[PDB]
């Protein structure tokens, strides 16, 4: 059965202090209940960018017993592959335009990244499960505007509940398919959004490289937003341009569903674990008012 | 790769040894270090529905004495039932499915449904299973307008499945491919199967179905042996060589065109794939290249 | 010493952490690399029949963290109780049994039976415990023609101890002696305890009973603090200090005459056995040599 | 749970060939009633002459599921320390005249050999409960005549049984107890046909140095002994004598008491294996006519 070596237990004893703490790891330890833990999106630069600590603290996770289900996208890598070999990306509207050999791209990297990520955790000891189909269905978001790139319309939740039950952290790429069988490009932070929207999980953390989000007027990371009160003159604000515009869409519709105890944190990899312990934050902390 | 015989392992090595003979042929595939592929296994969809339980336990067996090996399986008779439930009939031309994107969609959900079942009958086993349901086969459209979503096979990424058996985790595949654009195709199991044996050149080539073998309807006997390079184009000319059995029969001469002459398929039911693989059986239909 | 921490094992570990101080405390302990033993802990027989699973599961907890004790037991109220089935009135003189040869019969057989009970106990928790009934404890006889087959202890043998602990298995020793020549002897299981505390120098010393420490008969509130050297000789020449609390009180504090001034003596009930050892509780009655 | 690496397996094959072989070694690992497989006695000698050997025996049963009873003496080391302190070893009528002296030596030499076979057997992974008293029960044999020198007169089963429940080999001393709870030092040979009495176990083994019984008048080990045609005679006759005496005698009375199917086997380490998964032995086997 489950046991723990003595880092894996220091390094628990190091993320709890107070006894509220302590009791929302039991909740979660010993849950036997399909409400899970964490839906964790991994933004694709961090896979190339930063493996090993990624791979690290997921490894903590379930080690201790915790099984969060990990979405990636896999952005930069693409882009950087097209400008590789002499093509420029296109785009339109803020989203990115798929025909026959972009999308051959997107699914080799897609496929590339996640065996990247699941390879690193099984070198750490951990059983992980590669998803990269069956899970999201779409249609067409605009079918002549975007081409292949579509819009959820549902979410299987099988695939991620047998991971899960069979001990191994699920990995999920963000590529949708309408029933048909047509790969759509999806957008991860979106693709997320469904996930903890169907799931219901006690933590919604975005991974992010700056470690949260910039108020351009500043030049200071926004530690706290109160949806309620500010999404609509924040999406009015000229500095919120491009992902963090559909990114803050999606959240607001998302927690308008869950709870007024939901939150999604956009935090650092290396604030994961006390995002994931902790009810203090850092990053930008995003929740309705 | 790991062993580890758990006492249902041992009881189900020892249970038909006999002579010197069969433990000095375990002996060898234990003491080998042999770097090949140890199996692609082919497995009819019927055998999830209505074996679950022997298909897992003879795969956990090769799992526990570390010969993993690869897993092609099909959509059984579900897929047709499903489009019965519905009301849709399946059109079949020349051996093929006319697979609309109606029709696609019931046999995505079918894969997906019989794969995830074999893979939670192994991991109740405690075998690591990895389903593996795209990112493998490569294809082009079999004929468009003719078969509609079918593809004919053109390339192979070994990666997932290699990756796999490396993590310690049978890869359990679907026989779906897809066009580098990302549509999903329905591909013969069958072909798919060969396609894997072709890239990987394993020691063992084994198919399943549920009759145990091919049956010759003209005799009502099951053949034991084929020698293809004599038999194989009088055998098939013949009326009882039905649609299903002419491509699989074609697929595995032109697989063992590609492999060397020690390769061989063997077509079995699954309650004799123990035997089969380490005695030397006469169970089930064999086929080689033969002089 | 193998650190493996089962689920049940990380429950009891957090279930009453409250504070950084008290995962601090824990900290010190799982992240100490000193050759130092553990702990010596004195079990009341009394326990083993009445609390043998709340036992059990404090003991697995130190096994699972790698915190080995040594564990001493008596027999507990049961010899009296298997002699007054047969009509055998127990006499003790000066606070120990006059054990003749019929009565040591009864004696060995509930020593061995409350033995092989708490190391099963501890077996089904997946916990390996080695049951150690004989060559630990060497005495000579206290005195034959007084209190008869009773002996005073004069060396102990460390090696099957040590063994035990090397092997990954907890010791759990019976408090019986022997001459040298082989004759079994009873002894008192405080001072048993307290001769292996002698020799072993262990962090913690820990003595079971059921009551919870040692009442203060006259005010009838429980003692927390022991200052020793200040308090036991007008602590003694009271009423309400019992016939078996002299000898207890007696032992305690001619051991620490041996050790030195870091060591003390925790007299608690079985279920603050946890939070005595790694917290530093204000539970039971504890002991030391003092300023 | 139970699981076999790979040589586990590769020498459990190498030691069966025939279907029945396969069966009874099936009988055993699968543990069916509270019927026991082997007691193995264990010269003295061995111990502190192959430990190695002896240990890679037991261990490999254990490595295959087969949890034997083994009682071993102390005869060679116990002279040895006698002699080593200027003490030479007092003997009458075949049998060791112990005093409050020489138990305390024959009590050292059973401690030291046990915890040698004992942590020998660990050291190769296997768990090896030692079990120094508490099952014999004897009273004296002649109080006057041979001192602390007992005669067995029961044999309690539970600590053994303990063991084997929780997968250790019981390795147990041949060491009595009278009830009153003096120790009695009591013939190894003898204590194990005792063991051997109670369980009925398949296989009884005696493991000696010499491999066997040695016929002194040719000179040629004795391969068989049916004893309804040879006891008495093989009694009368002058070579047979001291330890294989009373050896012979156990003997006669444990297989007059167990049935025809029974027989006890006296052989080397290095048969072992052989002995127990085949019915073809070497040394001496002996069994009622």
């Amino acid at each position: 059965g489950f046991s723990a070596t003595r880092s894996t237990v220091i390094q628990l004893l190091n993320n709890i202090s107070t006894k509220r703490e302590v009791e929302q790891y039991l909740k979660y330890f010993t849950s036997v209940s399909q409400q899970q833990f964490a839906v964790i999106k991994v933004g694709g630069a961090i896979i190339s960018d930063n493996l090993h600590e990624l791979a690290s603290c997921l490894a903590f996770l379930y080690h201790v017993g915790l099984y969060p289900i990990v979405l990636h996208g896999t952005g930069p890598q693409v882009n950087g592959r097209l400008e590789a070999q002499g093509i420029e990306p296109d785009y339109i509207d803020g989203i990115r335009i798929t025909d026959e050999h972009t999308m051959a791209v997107v699914r080799k990297c897609f496929l590339e990244q996640n065996l990247k990520l699941v390879t690193a955790l099984e070198q750490l000891g951990v059983r992980a499960r590669p998803i990269t189909s069956g899970v999201f269905t779409a249609d067409y978001l605009d079918k002549d505007k975007y081409k292949l790139v579509g819009n959820i319309k549902s979410v299987t939740k099988e695939p991620i509940e047998a991971s899960i039950k069979a001990g191994a952290l699920p990995i999920l790429t963000s590529l949708a398919e309408t029933a048909s069988g047509q790969m759509l490009n999806v957008n991860a932070d979106v693709a997320a959004g469904e996930l903890a929207r169907v799931f219901e999980p006690l933590k919604i953390v975005y991974l992010n490289e700056k470690g949260g989000i910039i108020n351009g007027s500043t030049g200071e990371k926004i530690s706290m937003i109160n949806l309620d009160e500010e999404y609509d003159d924040l999406m009015k604000q000229s500095w919120v341009k491009y992902g963090t515009k559909l990114k803050i869409r999606e959240i607001k519709e998302l927690l308008d569903y869950l709870p007024r105890s939901s939150s999604v944190a956009i935090i650092n990899v290396q604030d994961l674990q006390k995002e994931l312990f902790t009810d203090s934050g850092a990053g930008t902390m995003i929740r309705r008012g």
